């Protein structure tokens, strides 16, 4: 039926929502990290936003630069197409500072230090709930 398995659905996320997240995060971190959206590049290429923070100028400790890959459940992405879906997205933006701080403490990541004590921080199964 009408579920989020359309190349139009994926495009909508890539064009409307994904750049909004990337730019919001980059600006929130005062450009301490460069954000790049892996857009929809054909069937089999999922959309996801990477947040990278290289060039550790005044930070020395862990030998791992910030490389975060944010991914979200396609069901939730499907919901974004609805009116309450946009409302879901708006709620997620309001909780950016909250989830960000949560990830720092839990995932061993420090955005201010532009470094991490992990090997690589991949975040899957995320939703736009807050």
């Amino acid at each position: 039926g009408a579920m989020g398995m359309s190349p139009d659905t994926a495009r909508r996320f890539d064009t409307e929502f994904a750049p909004r997240i990337a730019r919001a995060i980059a600006d929130l971190l005062n450009h301490r990290a460069h954000t790049d959206v892996v857009g929809y590049g054909g069937h089999g290429h999922p959309t996801q936003v990477r947040i990278v923070a290289p060039h550790a100028e005044h930070v020395r400790g862990y030998a791992h630069p910030l490389n975060l890959a944010l991914t979200w459940n396609t069901d939730e992405i499907e919901r974004l197409m609805e009116a309450d879906g946009a409302a879901r997205f708006e709620r997620y933006l309001a909780a950016l500072p909250r989830k960000l701080a949560a990830w720092e403490n839990a995932r061993g990541v420090d955005f201010g230090s532009r470094t991490q004590a992990d090997a690589l921080v991949l975040l899957g199964g995320l939703d736009f709930e807050a």
